C-alpha cells in the first residue's frame, strides 16, 4: 500500500494565518477567535536583534502600531500583551474560520505538521519531529517566522510549535504557543548551537513495524532480547533509551503484526551492529526516526479528518 | 535553511472532497461547481471488478442511485455521465468553496501533492512524482479511490491525478480528471504490472542544486562533460536521457549557484560511477529524483499561496 512522510491536511490552519507588520518588520501570525499570536520580535528592527530588550521595545508601542492583514482585509488591533516570547494581539474581529483547537507542549520524539508561511500566506506543508535536542529539521527562509506546527485529531487542531529561528547547522528552534522555547534557546541573534542529537528509538521501531506491514521483512531475525540488553547496545549508537512506556505504546503494532516488541528490538540490535548491507527498508537506506507509533497506525489504518 | 519533501497546502482541495455511494460501494469524489467527479467503478460491487462492463452497469443506474454527501449534507444528483474511467455527477448545488481550477495532464517526471482521503474525508497530504513508467509511489488503503493529486500556482489549483488502483509492487495508478489513465493500465481487477521504472535525471540534478544552495557541496568535482557523454553514462545506470529542454529548465538554478548544468552533470556522472561512499546529500543516502527544478526554486525562494 506504500508508506510516505504524510502531513496533516492544512486547511484548518491555513484559515488562521495572517501577516503582522510593526514598523518595517513583517512576519506571520495565528488568528484564533479575536486574538493574533506572533513572535514578539515583530517589534524589532535589524539593530535590535543582536541584544533586544523586549519589555523596553514594547512599552514604546501602542495598538495602532501593529498592522494585521488577513488577505487584504486589515484587522483593527485593540489590545496587546507579551507572554514569554510571543505577542498576543487582541483584534476587534473574531476569525470565523477558527477551528476547535488547543495549545499543547509536545515532548521530544513527537511529530507534527509545519505549515511554512511567508507574508501571512501558505507556502507548503511537511512533517517534522521534535528532536531530543529540542530542534526541528525544518525548511524555513527569511520571513517564515510565526509559521506554526500542529497535530489534528478529528476536528481538533493542537498547535504545538511557532517558528522563531535557525541554528548553526541548518536546523530550527521555536516556542509553544505560550511563547516558551523548546530547548535552551533565546530569541536573540547571538551564538547558540543545539546539543548533540540522538535517534528516537521508539520511532525507529514503529517504522520497522510499518515495513513489516508493507511486506518489507528481510531484516527480521529469529532472536529476542531483554530491554536492558537492547538498551546497552542502543546507547553505543546514540539511540534514546527505550522505556516501558515506549514498549507499551508499541503494543498496537506489536499485536497487529504478531511480532513482540523485544523481538523487533532484537532485529534492530542486529541492524545497528551489522548495518543494512546496501539494502533498503521502505525505499530508505537509513533507519528513519520521524514516524511515531501513532503516525504508523494512522497511515496504515486510514484515520481521517486528521 | 533546510530541505524537505514539501506538499502544497491542501485547504483549497479539502473544501472540494465528498463521499460518493452507489449501492454498498463508497469512495471519494471531487465537487467543483455543480459537478462531482469520481472513479466510474463506484458503480461496481466485488463481483463486477474481475471484468466489469461499465456502460452496461451504468445504464441500469439512475441519478437517485448515487448518494453524494458533503459532510452530513446530502447533495441531490440531477444528471450523470461517464467520461473515460471517470463518472461526472451533476448536482443541484454549486460548491461555494470551489477554487479557481484547471484539469491538466502532467508529464512523467512532474511532481504533485496527493490529498489521501477516506469516506470523503482528508487523511493526509504528501508529495509524489509521476514516474516514467506512469505509476506513483503513493500511500493508499482500501477506500482511498477518488483521492486527487494537484498543483497550486498562486490562487489556481491544477488537478492532474485521480486515484484508482494499486499495482503489484505497492505502487499506484490512476487517471487525469478526464478519466484517462496514466500508463497502459485499466480499471479492472486483472493482472497488470508497471514496466521498469527509470530515474528522473533532471530532478536529481535539481536536488543536487538544492544541496549546493543548502551548503552541502562535497560532491562537486572540477570537471565538465558533454551532454552526449553524460547521457551514455546515465543510460547504464537506468537514468532518463537529459534533453536540451531539461538543460534549459535547470537554467535558473544554474545561474543562481553559478554552476553550469554540464558541470553539475560531471558531478553526477562521478556519483553514479563511484557511489556516495557512505556520505549523505541533504541527509539522504540515495540520490533523490522526486523534486523538480520548480520544486527546488519554490522551496528555496519561498513561493506562497502555492
Ligand atoms: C524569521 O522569519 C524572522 N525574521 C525576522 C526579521 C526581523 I528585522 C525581526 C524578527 C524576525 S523573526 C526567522 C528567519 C529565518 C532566517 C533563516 N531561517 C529562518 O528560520 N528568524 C530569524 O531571523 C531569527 C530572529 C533573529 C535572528 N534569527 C535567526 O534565525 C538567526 N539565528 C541565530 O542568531 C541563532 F541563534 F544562531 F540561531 C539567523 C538569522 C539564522 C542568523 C531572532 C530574534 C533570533
Ligand atoms: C479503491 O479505493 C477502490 N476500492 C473499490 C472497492 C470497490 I467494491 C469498487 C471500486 C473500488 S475503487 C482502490 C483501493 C486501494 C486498494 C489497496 N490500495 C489501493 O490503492 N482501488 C481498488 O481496489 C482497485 C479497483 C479494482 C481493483 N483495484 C485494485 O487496486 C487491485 N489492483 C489490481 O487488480 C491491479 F491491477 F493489479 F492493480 C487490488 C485491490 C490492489 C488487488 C479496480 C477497479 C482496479
Amino acid at each position: 500500500s506504500g508508506f510516505r512522510k504524510m502531513a496533516f491536511p492544512s486547511g484548518k490552519v491555513e484559515g488562521c494565518m495572517v501577516q503582522v507588520t510593526c514598523g518595517t518588520t513583517t512576519l506571520n501570525g495565528l488568528w484564533l477567535d479575536d486574538v493574533v499570536y506572533c513572535p514578539r520580535h515583530v517589534i524589532c528592527t535589524s539593530e535590535d536583534m543582536l541584544n533586544p530588550n523586549y519589555e523596553d521595545l514594547l512599552i514604546r508601542k501602542s495598538n495602532h502600531n501593529f498592522l494585521v492583514q488577513a488577505g487584504n482585509v486589515q484587522l483593527r488591533v485593540i489590545g496587546h500583551s507579551m507572554q514569554n516570547c510571543v505577542l498576543k494581539l487582541k483584534v476587534d474581529t473574531a476569525n470565523p474560520k477558527t477551528p476547535k483547537y488547543k495549545f499543547v507542549r509536545i515532548q521530544p520524539g513527537q511529530t507534527f505538521s509545519v505549515l511554512a508561511c511567508y507574508n501571512g500566506s501558505p507556502s507548503g506543508v511537511y512533517q517534522c519531529a521534535m528532536r531530543p535536542n529540542f530542534t526541528i529539521k525544518g525548511s524555513f527562509l527569511n520571513g517564515s517566522c510565526g509559521s506554526v506546527g500542529f497535530n489534528i485529531d478529528y476536528d481538533c487542531v493542537s498547535f504545538c510549535y511557532m517558528h522563531h529561528m535557525e541554528l548553526p547547522t541548518g536546523v530550527h528552534a521555536g516556542t509553544d504557543l505560550e511563547g516558551n522555547f523548546y530547548g535552551p534557546f533565546v530569541d536573540r541573534q547571538t551564538a547558540q548551537a543545539a546539543g548533540t542529537d540522538t535517534t528516537i528509538t521508539v520511532n525507529v521501531l514503529a517504522w520497522l513495524y510499518a515495513a513489516v506491514i508493507n511486506g518489507d521483512r528481510w531484516f527480521l531475525n529469529r532472536f529476542t532480547t531483554t530491554l536492558n540488553d537492547f538498551n546497552l547496545v542502543a546507547m553505543k549508537y546514540n539511540y534514546e533509551p527505550l522505556t516501558q512506556d515506549h514498549v507499551d505504546i508499541l503494543g498496537p503494532l506489536s499485536a497487529q503484526t504478531g511480532i513482540a516488541v523485544l523481538d523487533m528490538c532484537a532485529s534492530l540490535k542486529e541492524l545497528l551492529q551489522n548495518g543494512m548491507n546496501g539494502r533498503t527498508i521502505l525505499g530508505s537506506a537509513l533507519l528513519e526516526d520521524e514516524f511515531t507509533p501513532f503516525d504508523v497506525v494512522r497511515q496504515c489504518s486510514g484515520v481521517t479528518f486528521q
